[PDB]
């Protein structure tokens, strides 16, 4: 089954971006086949932390997604034991080594309130800093601390808006909003 949301991604993201995500989905069991959505949504996630590692300076962030569930945690255990922060009960996306915290990057479809309020109940662990983001253009994050600057974020934004606007005129954004 050859689905259009499938070739879409293809065509749309970067082909590292894209083997990745395959290789994501396939770790945790799941079909690029035919589990499309997920796969756009982790593309999409993929490449907004690449741009969030991007922003700030050289020796900022340090990338946990990405890499494997093994090697992710090996450095997170790494960061723990050299800086003294609480390892996270679950997987992080980055860690700020300026402001020495771990970063939980989000992408939702629907409002940044109810994705934060779960993302930060699921977490409890609050050393950990959150950044939600959304494809209709807010974004909120911890303490309202956006660690990066305005310039990068709205990079971001413009981005995701532009996935929209290509998801929406190829007839696949409606499926897409109503997978989350
Ligand atoms: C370092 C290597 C791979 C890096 C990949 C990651 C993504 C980066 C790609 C670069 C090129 N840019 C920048 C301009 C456009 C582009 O395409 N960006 C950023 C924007 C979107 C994107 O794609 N970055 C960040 C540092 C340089 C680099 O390349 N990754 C993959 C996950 C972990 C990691 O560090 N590593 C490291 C060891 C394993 C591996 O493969
Ligand atoms: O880190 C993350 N997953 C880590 C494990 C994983 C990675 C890739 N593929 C499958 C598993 C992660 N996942 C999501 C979206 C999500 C939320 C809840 C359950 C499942 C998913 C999805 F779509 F990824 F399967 N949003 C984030 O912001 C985020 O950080
Ligand atoms: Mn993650
Ligand atoms: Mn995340």
């Amino acid at each position: 089954r050859g689905s259009h949301m499938e070739d879409f991604v293809r065509q749309c993201f970067n082909p590292m971006i894209v083997e990745l995500a395959e290789k994501a989905m396939k770790e945790y069991g799941e079909d690029p086949k035919i589990e499309t959505n997920k796969f756009a949504a982790i593309c999409t996630h993929l490449e907004v932390c690449f741009m969030y590692s991007d922003g700030g300076s050289k020796h900022r962030f340090e990338i946990i997604e990405g890499r494997d569930r093994i090697m992710a945690w090996t450095v997170v255990n790494s960061i723990c034991n050299t800086t003294g922060v609480e390892k996270p009960k679950f997987l992080p996306d980055l860690y700020d080594y300026k402001e020495n915290r771990f970063i939980e990057i989000g992408v939702t479809r629907r409002e940044v309130h109810i994705y934060y309020l779960e993302k930060a109940n699921k977490i409890k662990s609050e050393k950990t800093h959150i950044h939600i983001f959304s494809f209709t253009g807010e974004e909120m994050a911890t303490k309202a601390d956006y660690t990066l600057d305005e310039e990068s974020r709205a990079r971001i934004k413009t981005r995701l808006f532009t996935i929209r606007q290509e998801m929406a005129s190829r007839s696949l954004w409606d499926s897409f909003r109503q997978s989350e």
